């Protein structure tokens, strides 16, 4: 959907080892993050590796990339905000 709630975007999370690896590949140096930071780094990961489609740039192709293994889909749109949340939550432990 869109506009995920503020307190969700601020949830403190511990990425599991695969998502941690990805985060660390774009310069993140922590064990714990907010969701908004995780999304920031994944953003950066996609930009830097150019995983977006050249012609339809809201589509991300993640087959044959680590991102593909994290999300378990061959692609997704950047407009599908809840789906993205949902795929990322599988890859982390909420901090209590
Ligand atoms: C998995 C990963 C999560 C973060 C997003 C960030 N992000 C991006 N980036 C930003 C960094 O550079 C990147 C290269 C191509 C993609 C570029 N562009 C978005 C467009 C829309 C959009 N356009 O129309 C709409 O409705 N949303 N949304 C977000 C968005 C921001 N924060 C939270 C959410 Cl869940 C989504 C966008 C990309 C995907």
């Amino acid at each position: 959907g869109s506009q995920i709630p503020a307190s969700e975007q601020e949830t403190l999370v511990r990425p599991k080892p695969l998502l941690l690896k990805l985060l660390k590949s774009v310069g993140a140096q922590k064990d714990t993050y907010t969701m908004k930071e995780v999304l920031f780094y994944l953003g950066q990961y996609i930009m830097t590796k150019r995983l977006y489609d050249e012609k339809q740039q809201h589509i991300v192709y993640c087959s044959n990339d680590l991102l593909g293994d994290l999300f378990g889909v061959p692609s997704f749109s950047v407009k599908e905000h809840r789906k993205i949340y949902t795929m990322i939550y599988r890859n982390l432990v909420v901090v209590n």
